[PDB]
RNA sequence: AAAUCGGGAUUC
RNA sequence: AAAUCGGGAUUC
């Protein structure tokens, strides 16, 4: 029976194929794989006496950095390498550091950094023929919304390319069939047109302003589930929002943007709902200030963005580092790993994101469902409600 | 580039932790693990040119025997052992046999055997205090339903045991707390009382009659989803139904029964809905003949039983064996493996079922939700509807 | 966080 | 078969 010390473990993972961070049998989770590696490496033996997590990343949500707290066997001086050898390629342990007895992953978390990877073709306007396009274009009863000749040019180049290859065969419905093969090739051509799209500087600036609409303290009751507008804990403080320059990655050469959000605390699916709302405001040509209207008591249903693009970048423990460094305890700083994670993120997270995006068309499917859906549609009009 | 022959592969698996049989990235499925083992063993290289499955077992559904058809590399005389070495312990390949070019897993499937493992305490009447118990007992407006002094004795022995250990503390609501620990121990005592239950011969005979209500050809539109009563394909033929004698298995010594259903063809979630309906009829004390009323055009919502207890025992290919044996092709008979599967079923399927039942309380949670739910409730009364 | 029961709108 | 968007009733 070896001794056990209460330590914090810094880890990172691609969340694809796992049912979130929190241990939840019988479905594979990040924590179940971590525990299997711990047992196979000698970190634990045989509730797990004080187990703790900093963030319960949802189904499919990745994390460049996450932390847990537990009583481990630190006797092996090469225990980290053993655990990493016993782990799958998509999960890694960055470090192991001793913590004080009163350490609490969640209560000592001062802030959180999140990153969302979004394909730039998500900001193209809805396809002509969709209900959202019909309702937005037919919003000439109040001539407020942008014109967005860029999306018009994209869709019309797609129409010219389709017509120069599918001589009025003209796909209409389907529910192992030569028709289906024809349709398959049309949708593949449309996806290829999406992948060749390069966002303009104006659309990027518009999206940056729409995301900047989130800075400061706001009532985010519409950006979660089961939160009342009058609840005081519905107010959240976003410290910073940064939208990266566009960047091309992958064999299909598809364009992406990185959205880093630093906030004091977040509610369930807050990041994805914010991202989705900013994307809809940008791609529909609405005044970005309308995002602030979402803070009102009127309830709006914001469909959360796909989990595939979400990464928990790092939890932050400001008070712990500032007020417990005199006790000899090492500070918890994920940036000390920043380069290593940066490699892992590119090799085992971002690559998975690009592969699943080009294989299953996650983002385009999400936005095609939004496009064809008869609360949010009203908000994205020229006229909202009140 | 090795040659490839079109073969059929006989496999078995525990479905826990997998998203069904059909290959469906990015979530792990039985077929994705099979393909990984195939690649690692040399069975395939690099749609999969004619891939076929006999049955698309749902999420969590096991199978003592399932079959697939594909073009494999059969050059290795020890290819089966290599694939099995490359497979996890919960998935096994029983055999590989050559098939004719026109072979079609699903179209040549003449019938199907299914097995459902049900804990006998699922047949105990609803707990006094539940809405279902209140509605059934208060069905004295039409004095039709059984009395079931056995369930009364069970619940009253539980009440005597609880009161002799929890002196009117008396748990009332909860939503890390000493109360919760008390409640935890009450529910554990109730679960232990359930695990010690041994079904009487009368209840077993009643359940056997309720299941026999399914024999022959019937309209099973209520025993699936999205099937209209007037659709001719809503009629299904059950060739045989056998309920095994009760048997005790596991460390907690819990009692189980095996329900084997041989049918020509089945609709989506038909087995689980039939099982659930028979169980409700038995545990509520209804005339078993009322099950035939479910074949009427009136729509009833039958909650499907947990997937944990379902096994696809074997698909059957009668016509293929009878009309293609002269062509030199070996018959496809899963019974030729019956002993081997029988070991695997006990070591990697039934054991998982018992462990998950005693760890997560799947069946009792399902029936506790049924018990407290304000269409089916009306059917389980003395008065149905019409 | 995850899972269940159903009901509604979609996706090779 | 699986997956998505939501809405409703539940489960350490
Ligand atoms: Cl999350
Ligand atoms: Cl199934």
């Amino acid at each position: 029976r070896l001794p056990k010390r209460k330590v914090a473990v810094m880890v990172g993972y691609c969340g694809t194929g796992y049912h979130g961070m929190q241990y939840n049998p019988p479905n594979p989770t990040i924590e179940s794989a971590l525990f299997k590696a711990f047992v196979e490496a000698g970190a634990i033996s045989k509730k797990k006496n004080g187990f703790m997590r900093a963030a319960r990343t949802a189904k499919g949500v990745h994390a460049g950095g996450n932390l847990i707290s537990l009583k481990m066997i630190i006797e092996d001086p090469d225990i980290k390498q053993k655990i990493n050898e016993k782990l799958p390629e998509g999960i890694r342990v960055w470090d192991i550091e001793r913590v004080n007895k009163a350490f609490d992953c969640r209560k000592m978390c001062s802030s959180r950094w999140y990153e969302y990877l979004l394909p730039t073709y998500s900001l193209i306007g809805p396809k002509p023929g969709s209900i959202l396009y019909r309702d937005i274009e037919e919003s000439k009863t109040e001539l407020v919304l942008d014109e967005d000749l860029e999306s018009k040019e994209f869709w019309e180049e797609f129409k010219k390319d389709a017509n120069e290859k599918f001589s009025t065969e003209e796909i209409e419905a389907i529910l192992n069939e030569e028709l289906y093969q024809k349709v398959k090739k049309y949708k593949q051509l449309e996806n290829a047109h999406r992948r060749r799209y390069r966002i303009s500087a104006a659309k990027l600036a518009k999206f940056r302003a729409s995301t900047s609409q989130y800075l400061g303290a706001h009532n985010f009751h519409n950006f979660t589930l089961g939160k009342d507008f009058k609840e005081p804990s519905a107010i959240r403080f976003m410290k910073d929002i940064k939208v990266s320059d566009p960047f091309v990655i992958g064999d299909a050469q598809t364009e992406w943007i990185s959205i880093k959000i630093h906030g004091q605390s977040f509610m369930l699916h807050q990041i994805r709902k914010m991202v989705s709302m900013a994307t809809l405001i940008t791609r529909c040509g609405c005044p970005v200030e309308r995002i602030s209207q979402a803070y009102g008591q009127q309830k709006i249903n914001i469909p959360k963005a796909p989990a595939l693009g979400l990464l928990l970048e790092a939890p932050v423990f400001e008070g712990y580092n500032k007020r417990l460094e005199q006790f000899g305890y090492k500070a918890i700083d994920f940036s000390k790993y920043q380069d290593e994670v940066d490699k892992f993120k590119m090799k085992h997270i971002y690559d998975k994101i690009y592969k699943e995006e080009v294989d299953e068309n996650v983002f385009n499917a999400f936005f095609s469902y939004i496009d064809s859906f008869n609360k949010s549609i009203f908000e994205f009009l020229t006229a909202k409600g009140i």
